[PDB]
């Protein structure tokens, strides 16, 4: 499709997917790119950095403060009242003044903007956030942790007990516990009141607890977190963990009915006899419709309805979408219909994999629902590809080193024929190495080089009381973190469906090294 026939479809990832090779391949004039960021659904990564390199954005200054910016660091006592504050909303621009000035200004703004005077003083110390710290000024804290992560004190009960309270406590406790950086700020917060959090907050102070060995504190953090959590999913592995400390049998027997399948809820079942849940079965009589499986730009339109249909017209869709070929559309209508509730695990183009051993099957399955839900012209906001969603590097190098198909193009992976195939094969080169579905799923969507460098720490994935548990919470990339347990259970499941069950205990002893 050229850039005119792009121009007249409506703005959808498939869209942008389709400009950006364009971009790529050096067939968009600089006359073509005038008009092109309204035609544009999503303007962030490589097709911005892309479009750049034809027209650059001058943007953005307003034009009420453009004066502002004719100043520097050494005319910065010239500027108007306004023009100074404004300037120094930017901590690398106080860092910049010399502390004479810092002085001067830190005066002009005590008592209209003592925010402004704090981090003045600050920088006319060797330590700002010392400073800052013994004000007490919570926002000044925040903005020195964002212009610098190297910054480490210890904070009193006093202080960490205001953090949570500012919208950047979440990121900043999950930053600094995931990446095991800023140590003692991490001490500090072993003193934070449960009461005075919530929801992951509360969860990640739970994690945070239990690395330093205070079981009690992990608990009540774990417990607030149970009882906060809007998602369910949430809430079990908070439980989970309330489970694993302190082993009260009420919170295993509350995870072991939940109605959320994950595989803490699938782990308190095998631990108490409790049956495998129900997995619905779709099995429609009609064995067509008019809609083409292969249009992406058709998937982005109905995908787009589906989000925005009311409880009545999702079932309007359901009934239309109720035939063999739009099966994967069918399931994406029910799961969003029935509030997440009841347990879809399809199993589409079957025939391109029922020659693989069942537990192969079950893991190309396990990927493909988390992957995609089985949309074949899935595409992601970093435009990986298909049911199994390769990154077009990937699919170019097998596609066309590798398995030298006559005529690739990375658009093949838009077939499940070839989605499977692919996936199969990358995912021998991962399991040869790796050996557990965890960390295979881990190194499909991470990459094996972090899985590797993950598994080489002395700290992850070794014995240890809370194992393999608490390695599963310190994964370092937070996607991959989510990705991996997900997967894992619906592998569970899917080697259950194939009648090849195994136990998850068995899978969680086999990650201990
Ligand atoms: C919270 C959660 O797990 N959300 C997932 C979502 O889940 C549901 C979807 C619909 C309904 N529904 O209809 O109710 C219910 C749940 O499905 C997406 C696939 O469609 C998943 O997107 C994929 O994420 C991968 C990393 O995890 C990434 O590698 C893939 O590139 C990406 N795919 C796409 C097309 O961008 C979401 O993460």
């Amino acid at each position: 499709y050229s850039i005119e026939k792009l121009k007249k479809e409506e703005n959808s990832l498939a869209k942008d997917y389709y400009i950006y090779r364009l971009l790529e391949k050096n067939k968009i004039s600089k006359k073509d790119a005038q008009d092109l960021n309204s035609h544009i659904f999503r303007y962030i990564g490589k097709i911005k950095s892309e479009l750049e390199k034809i027209i650059p954005l001058k943007p953005y200054i307003n034009p009420k403060y453009a004066k502002c910016y004719t100043y520097t660091a050494n005319t910065i006592l010239d500027a108007n009242l306004t023009c100074q504050s404004v300037r120094l909303n930017s901590l690398v621009f106080i860092a910049s003044l010399n502390s004479k000035d810092r002085t001067t200004l830190a005066q002009t703004f005590k008592n209209q903007r003592p925010d402004l005077t704090n981090l003045l003083l600050a920088f006319n110390t060797s330590d700002p956030m010392s400073y800052i710290v013994q004000k007490e000024d919570i926002n000044g804290f925040f903005k020195l942790y964002n212009y610098s992560k190297k910054y480490d004190l210890d904070l009193n009960t006093s202080l960490v007990n205001k953090l949570p309270n500012h919208i950047g406590f979440k990121d900043f406790a999950q930053n600094i516990i995931i990446k095991k950086e800023n140590p003692k700020f991490r001490h500090s917060m072993l003193e934070i009141n449960p009461e005075n959090v919530s929801e992951d907050s509360a969860f990640y102070l739970g994690v945070n607890a239990l690395t330093y060995d205070k079981t009690e504190l992990a608990y009540d953090f774990f417990k607030k977190a149970a009882q906060s959590f809007k998602s369910q999913s949430n809430k079990d592995n908070a439980i989970f963990w309330m489970w694993l400390i302190k082993n009260n049998e009420e919170d295993l027997k509350t995870l072991s009915q939940s109605s959320s399948l994950n595989i803490y809820s699938l782990y308190a079942k095998e631990l108490t006899n409790t049956p495998f849940p129900k997995i619905e079965s779709l099995n429609p009589s009609k064995k067509k419709n008019n809609f083409n499986m292969q249009d992406p730009f058709a998937w982005q339109k109905i995908n787009k309805q589906i989000r925005d249909a009311n409880a009545s017209q999702l079932d309007v869709l359901a009934k239309e979408f109720d035939t063999q070929e739009t099966l994967p559309i069918y399931a994406y209508i029910l799961e969003r219909k029935n509030n997440f509730k009841k347990h879809y695990f399809i199993m589409p183009y079957y025939d391109n994999i029922k020659d693989y051993n069942k537990t192969r099957q079950a893991l190309i399955l396990a990927i493909a629902r988390q992957e995609s839900r089985f949309i074949p012209t899935a595409i992601s906001v970093s435009y990986a590809l298909g049911m199994m969603q390769f990154m077009p590097f990937l699919a170019n190098h097998i596609g066309e080193k590798e398995l030298k198909i006559p005529n690739f193009d990375q658009d093949f992976m838009f077939k499940p024929e070839i989605a499977y195939y692919f996936g199969n094969y990358h995912l021998n080169y991962l399991e040869s190495r790796l050996k557990s579905p965890l960390f295979v799923a881990y190194a499909y969507n991470g990459g094996i080089g972090f899985t590797n460098r993950m598994l080489a720490r002395n700290d992850m994935f070794k014995t240890g009381k809370f194992e393999p548990f608490l390695s599963m919470e310190l994964v370092p990339y937070q996607e991959s973190r989510i990705y991996g347990k997900k997967v894992l259970a619906n592998y569970i499941v899917y080697r259950h469906l194939l009648n090849d069950s195994i136990k998850i205990s068995d899978i969680f002893e086999n990650l201990i090294q």
